[PDB]
């Protein structure tokens, strides 16, 4: 029997506290919805492996599970009999199948309920973890989660690969093991672990570790990358059976004087160095090139043995960077050397002894006798061989005693060859290689393609295939389903839909193309529809249409509607402040001084940021200080009409407008980092929008240009209809119906903003990246940059300070740079949000202040008049702007004939409703009788294309 | 007629800073996690670099709510669009788009990713604003896109400048045909100089040395 | 950089092929009646008239 063991198996990873807090830690967990084997007591002992270790679960009536025994061949044995907990490891009998009824290194002595245990052997330590808790359920494990705690932790050393339980005899249990996963874990307001993220369960989940959430807005996340792993290894050498002769170097009867050495050159052999290495002959071993036990791994083109005598005190003049009588005379070693330096004791060879003698790298220079005795240990002689190794990738001819493999190709391949490894895939190659030419290389200096260590033949080696991974969704709040799409590759190694951008995978692919929800690239993108899935599918650019063109038709508005649009800038950012010092050397007399010797790199940030707190008060300046004097508007609100009560100030509030309000309630330590607050405050933002309002209402563009002078709104209004382009005779005769879409169009902002939260998302997502960006410059304190600790306190309480002041420079680097990444940034954005404001500020002054004739730039229409509103951080325009509405087609002519005279319209067209022509203005159909007030002459009918022939009168 | 060029988009790259540093390496992977959120934070500033040119490519080209066509007859007047229009044999792009695509041109955890829109669909994006300007004048732009006779449009365009209509009508033959050989004369320039893109072609150019020079770091 | 030329290339479509410019300079050097745009390789180019 098995059963789903849900999100049982978590606990606390350690022995802090920590609350409100989402924590990302990797240790040995019951992975989440994993398959436990169910075992019962009814009417049962097995031998169970250990593996990496064991979850266990019971449930009991009776207390009928009372124990374990852990180890190999089944020693430590726990056991709670009574209320007498006994754990052991002796050497205790056990039975074939041991029960309970109803030599030793460490002893210790101290259905109705669920008893959750975790069992886990790190470093010789067997760690238990557990947690008790009522229940009320016979047929399985309650669904549901819960955290263990940490109880007992034994200092044994065992070796447990097997485990065996203990039930008492006149109570089901479940058996499931742990995995070094990843889990995000969510502590509540008391520290109590409440929920958790399996962080390699699905694609969900990983896209909640990911942005460190367990809540998953609507969109397309990077979580990823997709590697294809490989099957088998690939060990390639040239096929010598012959050694290479070590022996006859080291046991040589004989060895040189050091003036005049000897070279034995070793090649076309098998290099075992496991003898030399291991041998207890050796006075000293040491390497300057490779670790002496990864010398049978990798091999050379070739290997040179030099062979001499010196004395013990000359010994350690064998070696790069060295000089002295032997090391600048005698034999020199390159101080880029790469090889080893291998000697011992000859006092029972050599001495007697005056047949050795002593007077550029490897130079043999054709002088002193050396007097050696038997009785002489500085001044005994020691005989010195010093392998030289060609380790440049060139064709190998030295090699260890590696087990070689055949080779395998067109499939992903971990290969070796003549010591040099990585992952790809082994292909054929047209490239042809030099006779010397043992590999190839790219732009990266990685290998491109290889000669094969025992064919004469080339391969091409392609890393094998790759790409990010990209997680789909729809938010959470509405769905848990997820669609994969694996970046750039094909559906090969990976409801399957390729597409350029890559493989898809869970998506449907839908015929119908609809406006673009979730993009994923090249054309396609995705959405949660219909019972519900998600769908892929071409995007739409648009609805298709066509205008009804030819030579002789126009269609002209018949009516139109006046409308509001929103339109959202940053002016500015969170005016933060770093006082570099406090946060890289926090109260730190001896991380400060060790500070100052990298000068004005810390300094120059604190200026860096403060230059950009400070133009923030510029930004906010340009855009809202705008008006020399504050306006207020008139105790009785008389504008033919028009109701600004929901854009203008509140008497009963900080005079913010009913508006304002709304928009500010959309939008939202002790490490040296604070905030300083802006020189303009709500309130005074406030009363400039207030000036502004009042000015645009009460005297137009009067008090931008200069004094601010008063006129009738309806008055005002007719100056706006005029600069679009419509006589003003439409706004009066109009002005109820004017007023209305007005007032309603303020009506449907309101509905908007109030109840869509992503309607201000131009200003939270300013407070969103500043946010991220202090977040992470906090969170990179906790890092260790390669120190022992990323706790400054830590490293001076443990460390005297030859050794505290490497650990703590090692953290000033890495504080330092996350600094200046983080000012890099801010600077960055600055200049975005800086952008902005001036956007704003031209804005300010050409859609509020004055009317703009730019189009698309004060809403999509023909602009009128804006006014501002303020919000956190930024500056709201909402633009009233004149759309037609209606349009009819009528028949038009660019002139018309009267005696054989063209005239012209002074403004407007010409039109035909079928029976008579009219003239009237282009943005209003309102056709005037053909007069020679309403036209003009210049040629005749013989030279206007398209003339038509009609009367004009004379009045 | 005067050609003025301006950069909308650079290439979406995206690098994966764990591959490049340490690729296929625990050691050296298990050693940059020591380094905290400094290489994850360098994917997510590339990622934002990525996504905002989707956004710029929107804010220039998608201006337009609907996809408007030509008409199957081509009467402006005299005036031929015929090397602005896409081009009905082809990916529907004008004969001049394509002389201006025919001039401007690994394995170490350095992708590209795609555009979200596709050469295709940015010429569908050009097809709708050059109908629109063609047929309906500026009325596209304002609110619905509304018929009128290009001879009369330009009469609006010529009011606009100053200059009283009547000069376009009594004129409009030579208007045209100046019209016709100044579109003329940009075929000749952007076909044989190859420099008259220069400033979409140092765009790639400073992108592919970048790339270039992450690369060659390697080393 | 790129960001900044794109908002005026945005900027003119708006003002170049939308509308009309009153702007000296802005959409070719003369007085501008209409334009025209053609896409290009991560650009967009504007035929000026
Ligand atoms: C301007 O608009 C506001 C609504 O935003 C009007 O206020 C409402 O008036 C009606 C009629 O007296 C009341 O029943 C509502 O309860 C009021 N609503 C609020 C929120 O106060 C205001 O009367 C309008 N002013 C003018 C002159 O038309
Ligand atoms: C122009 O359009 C407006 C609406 O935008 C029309 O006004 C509406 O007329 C209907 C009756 O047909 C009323 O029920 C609505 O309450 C009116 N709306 C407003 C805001 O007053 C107007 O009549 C149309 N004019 C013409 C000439 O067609
Ligand atoms: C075009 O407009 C004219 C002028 O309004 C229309 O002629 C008038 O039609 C009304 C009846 O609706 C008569 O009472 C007037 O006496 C007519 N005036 C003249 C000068 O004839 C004409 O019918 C309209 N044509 C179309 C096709 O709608
Ligand atoms: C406008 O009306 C005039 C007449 O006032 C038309 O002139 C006639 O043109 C034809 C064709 O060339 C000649 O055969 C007639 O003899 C002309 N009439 C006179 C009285 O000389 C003119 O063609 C009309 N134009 C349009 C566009 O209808
Ligand atoms: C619009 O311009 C094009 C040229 O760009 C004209 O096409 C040419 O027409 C002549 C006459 O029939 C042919 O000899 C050429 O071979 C055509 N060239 C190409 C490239 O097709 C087109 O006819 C013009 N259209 C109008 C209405 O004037
Ligand atoms: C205005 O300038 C245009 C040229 O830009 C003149 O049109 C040209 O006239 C010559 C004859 O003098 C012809 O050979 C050309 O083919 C014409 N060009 C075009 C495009 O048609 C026009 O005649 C001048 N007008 C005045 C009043 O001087
Ligand atoms: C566990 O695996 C066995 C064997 O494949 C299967 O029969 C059983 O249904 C699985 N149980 C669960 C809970 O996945
Ligand atoms: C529990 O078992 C131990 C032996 O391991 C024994 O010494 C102890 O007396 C027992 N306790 C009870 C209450 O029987
Ligand atoms: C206890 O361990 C020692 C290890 O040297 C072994 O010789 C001895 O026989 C062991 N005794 C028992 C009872 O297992
Ligand atoms: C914290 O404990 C108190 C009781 O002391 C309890 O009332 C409160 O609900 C607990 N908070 C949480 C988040 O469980
Ligand atoms: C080589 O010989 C010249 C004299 O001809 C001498 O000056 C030079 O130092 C010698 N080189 C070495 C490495 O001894
Ligand atoms: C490997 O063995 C083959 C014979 O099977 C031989 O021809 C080839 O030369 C050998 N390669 C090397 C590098 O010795
Ligand atoms: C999101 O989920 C919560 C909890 O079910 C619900 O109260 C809220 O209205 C939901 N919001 C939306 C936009 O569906
Ligand atoms: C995927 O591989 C198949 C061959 O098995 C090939 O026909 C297809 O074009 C490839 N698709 C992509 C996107 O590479
Ligand atoms: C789209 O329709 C065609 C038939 O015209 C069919 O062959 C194709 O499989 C359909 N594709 C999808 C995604 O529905
Ligand atoms: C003009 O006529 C065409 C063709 O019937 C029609 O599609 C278009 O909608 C009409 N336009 C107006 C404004 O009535
Ligand atoms: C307008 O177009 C029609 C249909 O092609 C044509 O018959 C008529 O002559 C044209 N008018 C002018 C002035 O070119």
């Amino acid at each position: 029997a098995y059963t789903n063991s849900f999100t049982r198996g978590v606990y606390y990873p350690d022995k802090v506290f920590r609350s409100s807090v989402l924590h990302s830690t990797q240790d040995l967990f019951l992975p989440f919805f994993s398959n436990v084997t169910w075992f019962h007591a009814i009417h049962d002992n097995p031998v169970l492996p250990f593996n990496d270790g064991v979850y266990f679960a019971s449930t009991e009536k009776s207390n009928i599970i009372r124990g374990w025994i852990f180890g190999t061949t089944l020693s430590l044995l726990i056991v709670n009999n009574a209320t007498n907990v006994v754990i052991k490891v002796c050497e205790f009998q056990f039975c074939n199948d041991p029960f309970l009824g109803v030599n030793c290194t460490f002893e210790y002595v101290s259905f109705k309920n669920l008893r959750e245990f975790v069992f886990k052997n790190i470093d010789g330590y067997f760690k238990i973890y557990s947690k008790h808790t009522p229940i009320n359920l016979v047929r399985d494990l309650p669904q549901g989660f819960s955290a263990l705690e940490p109880l007992v932790d034994l200092p044994i050393g065992i070796n447990i690969t097997r485990f065996q339980t203990l039930l008492a005899l006149h109570a089901a249990y479940y058996v499931g093991y742990l995995q070094p996963r990843t889990f995000l874990l969510k502590y509540n307001e008391n520290g109590t672990i409440t929920d958790a993220v399996d962080c390699a369960l699905d694609p969900l989940s990983e896209t909640k570790c990911t942005l460190k959430s367990f809540t998953v807005e609507k969109g397309i996340y990077q979580t990823s990358n997709f590697r294809v792993q490989p099957t088998e290894s690939i060990v390639r050498f040239p096929n010598i059976t012959n050694l290479c002769p070590f022996g006859e170097v080291f046991n040589a009867t004989r060895f040189a004087s050091v003036y005049a050495w000897n070279r034995k050159r070793i090649s076309n052999c098998v290099a075992d160095y496991s003898v030399l290495y291991n041998s207890a002959s050796f006075s000293t071993f040491k390497c300057y090139g490779v670790s002496p036990t990864k010398l049978n791994d990798l091999c050379f083109t070739n290997v040179y043995a030099d062979s001499f005598v010196i004395r013990g005190d000359e010994v350690r003049q064998i070696a790069p960077g060295q000089t002295g009588k032997i090391a600048d005379y005698n034999y020199k070693l390159p101080d880029d050397f790469t090889g080893c330096v291998i000697a011992w004791n000859s006092n029972n060879l050599d001495s007697k002894n005056y047949n050795y003698l002593y007077r550029k790298p490897f130079e043999r220079d054709i002088l002193q006798s050396y007097g050696f005795q038997p009785t002489n240990v500085g001044y005994q002689p020691y005989r010195v061989v010093v392998l030289s190794f060609e380790l440049l990738h060139a064709p190998a001819t030295v090699c260890g005693p590696k087990k070689s493999t055949n080779l395998v190709k067109n499939k992903c391949v971990n290969f070796n060859f003549n010591g040099l490894t990585g992952t790809g895939v082994l292909t054929e190659s047209n490239k042809k290689f030099l006779p010397f030419q043992q590999f190839g290389r790219d732009i990266a200096d990685t290998t491109d393609a290889v000669r094969d260590p025992q064919t004469l033949e080339i391969l091409d080696i392609t890393p094998c295939s790759f790409g990010g991974v990209s997680v789909i969704t729809p938010g959470t709040n509405t769905s848990n389903q997820v669609a994969v799409l694996y970046q750039d590759v094909n559906c090969t190694e990976v409801n399957v839909f390729q597409t350029r951008a890559g493989c898809l995978i869970g998506a449907e692919h839908v015929n119908n193309s609809y406006e673009c929800d979730i993009p994923i690239g090249a054309g396609i993108c995705a959405s949660y529809q219909t019972s519900q899935s998600i769908i892929a599918y071409t995007m739409s650019l648009g609805a298709e249409n066509s205008v009804a063109y030819s030579n002789n038709s126009i269609a002209i508005p018949t009516n139109f509607t006046i409308s509001v649009t929103t339109e959202i800038l940053p002016v500015s950012m969170t005016k933060t402040s770093v006082d570099c010092t406090m946060y890289i050397c926090g109260d730190s007399t001896e991380c400060s001084n060790l500070l100052l010797q990298y000068g004005s790199f810390c300094t120059q940030l604190n200026r860096a940021l403060t230059g950009i707190a400070v133009e923030q008060d510029k930004n906010t300046q340009e855009v809202f200080a705008q008006v020399k004097q504050i306006y207020k508007t008139p105790p009785i609100k008389d504008f033919g009409g028009f109701n600004f009560s929901q854009i203008l100030p509140d008497p009963s509030k900080s005079k913010r407008s009913f508006i304002e309000d709304l928009l500010f309630n959309k939008v939202t330590k002790f490490n040296g980092l604070t905030v300083l607050p802006p020189l303009l405050t709500d309130e005074m933002i406030a009363q400039y929008t207030s000036a502004l309002l009042a000015g645009t209402i009460t005297s137009g563009w009067t008090f931008g240009a200069g004094a601010a002078l008063q006129i009738p709104f309806a008055m005002q209004m007719a100056y706006r209809f005029n600069g679009i382009g419509v006589t003003q005779n439409v706004l009066y005769e109009n002005q109820k119906l004017i007023a209305n879409q007005f007032n309603s169009a303020i009506g449907k902002i309101q509905d908007s903003l109030s109840s869509t939260a992503s309607a201000l998302g131009k200003l939270q997502d300013v407070v969103n990246q500043n946010a991220q960006a202090l977040n992470t410059l906090v969170k990179q304190l906790s890092s260790n940059f390669g120190a022992i600790s990323s706790v400054l306190n830590d490293i001076l309480s443990r460390l005297d300070p030859p050794e505290a002041e490497v650990q703590i420079d090692r953290l000033i680097t890495g504080r330092l740079q996350s600094l200046q990444t983080y000012v890099t940034q801010q600077l960055i954005r600055a200049a975005e949000i800086r952008a902005s404001a001036n956007l704003a500020a031209t804005k300010m002054s050409e859609c509020v202040l004055g009317q703009s004739k730019r189009v698309d730039f004060c809403g999509k229409g023909y602009h009128l008049m804006s006014f501002p509103q303020s919000a956190p951080h930024g500056v709201v325009f909402l633009h009233v702007t004149y759309v037609p509405a209606q349009e009819k087609n009528f028949t038009t002519a660019p002139a018309i004939c009267h005696d054989g005279k063209a005239h012209f319209p002074r403004e407007g067209v010409f039109v035909s409703n079928g029976t008579h022509w009219f003239v009237t203005q282009r943005n209003f159909y309102e056709p005037q009788i053909i007069t020679t007030d309403n036209t003009f002459v210049s040629g005749n009918c013989d030279v206007v294309i398209g003339i038509v022939n009609n009367t004009v009168y004379d009045p």
